[PDB]
C-alpha cells in the first residue's frame, strides 16, 4: 500500500483522472483516506494528489476528488514557486499562484479557506497578485478575501502589485478599500516599490488615492528612491506633484544623477552631467544666499577628491567618462549614507 | 518569533548590552536582519534597537549594533522630543539631542550623516543647540556640519542657541562664520528672539558682532519685541546702545509699561506706572499723543497720576495704548522647535 501511494500521486500529477478513478475503485474509505492524505516528495515539493492536481491546472482531477472522493481542501504541503519554498501551502493557494482560475473556481465552491496562509503568511490571494491576474483577484475578494492580510515581512497585496506594475489590480485594489499607507518591514509603502520600479501610472493612482508621502527605515521618501533607481520620469513627477523644499528637489537631482553613473564604460555621460548640473543651477539662483555642497568630513574625505562645488568645476569634467564616475560615488555616499532583505519580502 | 524582535528591543533600550548580544548570538542573517529592523511601538515612538540605545545613552550597546552586526547608521524612526513628534530622526540626531557625547562620535567615527535632515529639516546640529551642549555642538562642526542647514521654519541653530539662552554656542556660531542676519519664516532674527527672552549677554554679543536691527513679521523691532515681552533690561540697552530716535523712546516705554499689565487681579502697577510715567516724562517742543468709547487715552500727566492707584483703570490705559502703538506667536514658536 506503500508503493500504490506511488502510483497514487503520478496519476494525479500527470492528470489522468481515469488512471486515478481506477486505482482508488473497490478500496475501503480507510485505505481511500490514506492514500489520498499521502504526502509525496518528488521535485523538491512535499504534497498529495490534491495539492499537485491544483497546482498543475488538472481540474478534471480536481473535481474528481473533491465532489467523488470527499477530499478536504485543508491540506497543506510545501510547493516551489520563483525560486523559493513554501511550507504550509493549501491547493488552493498553489492555483491561485498559478492562473488556474477553474481549479481556484472548483476549490471554492468546495468550501475551501479563501483567507488560508501559508508559513510565510501569505494568502491565496497575494499569490494572484503577484501574477497581475485580475479576473482572479476579483473572484476572491468578491468570495471575502481579506485584501489586510500581510505576509511575515509585513508586505501587502497592494505593495508587490504595484511593485510588478499591474496597474489595473493596483486600481482595483483601492476601491475595495486597500489602506494606501501601509508599512512593510523595511518601511516602504505601495509608494515605494511602484517610484521605485519606474511605474508611473501606479504612482498618479496612488497619489491620486491620497496616499501620504512617507520615509522608509532609511530615510528616504518616494522621490529618493525613485531617483536612487534612476527613474527620471517618477523623479519629474514628483517633483511638482507635492510640494518638496528646495532641499529635497536639489538632492533628488543630484542622486537621480548620480544613478546614472554605475556601470563606468557605458553609462550615459550626457544625463549624468544634465542632473548634476540641473541642482546646482538650483543651488545658485540666488547670488548672495548660495545652497553651499556639504563638505566630508575630514575623516571620511575622498582624499584630494572633492564634489565639484560650482558650475564650472563641474563642467571640467563634463566629458571625462572616469571623473564623472568618481562624481556620483562622492554625490551618493554625501546623501545615501541590503536588496536581498528587500526581495525577500516581496516573494509571492 | 516576533516576541522575541521586542526582547531585542528591551535589551537595547534599557543598556543591557550583554543580554543583548547573547540575544544574537548563534542567529541565522534573514533572522538579525529582522530583529535589527524591527520597529517597535513603545509609546508615541517607532524606533528600531540602534535608534533606542542612541537616544538612550547607551554607547555599549550601538557599538555592538554597528561593527558586530553591520547596522546602517541611516536607519530612521519617529521619535517624541519636547512634546514633538519627529520623523526620520536618526541615531545620531537623537544623541546629539539628548546628549550624549561618546554616542554622537561613536556614531560620527563609523561614517554616519552629520548633515541629515529629519521630516522638520532639523539637524544634529541644531539638536545640540537646542540643549546648550557646547561640547557637542563643537564636535560637530569640526567634522563639517553645515551651521547654515535651518529647518522648514528657516529657523536657524544660531536663532535656537538665542532663543534658549546658551552664550556661550551663540558666540561659537558666530566665530564660525553664522549668518547673523538670517531671518526666519517670522521675519525674526538671532537678535529678535534674544531680545523677546530677554538674554542681554546674547543681545550684546550679536551687537558686537554687527548684527542689524529691523523689523519683523509685525513689523516689529528687536527693541519692540523686547518692551512687549517686558524685558526691561534689553529695551533699557538698546535705547542707550544705540542712535536710536527719540520717538523710539517715548514708544518703547509706553509699550513696556502697558505689556506689565496682563493680569490684571495680579500684576504690578507699580511697575505698570512706572515705565508709563518716565514715557511722559520725556514727552512733556512738546510731543503730544496720536476713542474708545468714552475712554481716551491719558493726555496731562495729572491724568496718568489721578489713577495710579487703580488696578483696572490703569490696565484698561494699557489695552489702549497697546493697541495705539500695535493693532501669531504659534508659528514663530513652532519654528522654534528642535
Amino acid at each position: 500500500m506503500e508503493g500504490l501511494a506511488g502510483y497514487v500521486y503520478k496519476a494525479a500529477s500527470e492528470g489522468k483522472v481515469l488512471t486515478l478513478a481506477a486505482l482508488l475503485l473497490n478500496r475501503s474509505e480507510s485505505d481511500i483516506r490514506y492514500l489520498l492524505g499521502y504526502v509525496s516528495q518528488q521535485g523538491g515539493q512535499r504534497s498529495t494528489p490534491l495539492i499537485i492536481a491544483a497546482r498543475n491546472g488538472h481540474a478534471k482531477v480536481v473535481r474528481l476528488l473533491l465532489e467523488h472522493y470527499r477530499v478536504q481542501t485543508q491540506q497543506t504541503g510545501t510547493v516551489r514557486f520563483d525560486g523559493y519554498v513554501i511550507d504550509g501551502a493549501t491547493a488552493l493557494w498553489c492555483a491561485a499562484g498559478a492562473g488556474h482560475f477553474e481549479v481556484v473556481k472548483l476549490l471554492v465552491s468546495h468550501g475551501a479557506n479563501v483567507n488560508h496562509t501559508t508559513v510565510t503568511n501569505s494568502t491565496p490571494l497575494r499569490a494572484a497578485c503577484f501574477d497581475g491576474r485580475l479576473d482572479i483577484v476579483k473572484y476572491l475578494v468578491e468570495n471575502n478575501a481579506n485584501i489586510s492580510i500581510a505576509n511575515k515581512y509585513d508586505n501587502t497585496c497592494l505593495m508587490i502589485a504595484a511593485y510588478k506594475g499591474h496597474t489595473d489590480v493596483v486600481r482595483y485594489l483601492l476601491e475595495q478599500r486597500a489602506d494606501p499607507n501601509a508599512k512593510a518591514h523595511c518601511g516602504a509603502t505601495a509608494l515605494h516599490f511602484a517610484a521605485e520600479a519606474g511605474h508611473i501610472d501606479i504612482v498618479k493612482e496612488l497619489i491620486k488615492w491620497r496616499a501620504a508621502i512617507v520615509v522608509n527605515g532609511h530615510g528616504m521618501t518616494p522621490l529618493k528612491v525613485a531617483a536612487e533607481s534612476c527613474k527620471a520620469d517618477v523623479v519629474e513627477l514628483l517633483l511638482s506633484h507635492a510640494d518638496c523644499d528646495r532641499r529635497s528637489r536639489i538632492e533628488a537631482l543630484e542622486l537621480l544623477g548620480a544613478s546614472f553613473a554605475n556601470d563606468r564604460e557605458n553609462y550615459d555621460i550626457i544625463k549624468t552631467y544634465h542632473y548634476l548640473y540641473l541642482a546646482m543651477l538650483e543651488r545658485f539662483q540666488d547670488g548672495d544666499n548660495i545652497l553651499e555642497k556639504e563638505v566630508l568630513p575630514p575623516i571620511h574625505a575622498y582624499g584630494n577628491r572633492t564634489e565639484c562645488r560650482n558650475p564650472q568645476e563641474l563642467e571640467s569634467i563634463r566629458q571625462d567618462r572616469d571623473a564623472l564616475h568618481m562624481e556620483g560615488l562622492i554625490v551618493r555616499e554625501r546623501i545615501l549614507g541590503s536588496q536581498k532583505w528587500k526581495l525577500i519580502g516581496l516573494q509571492r
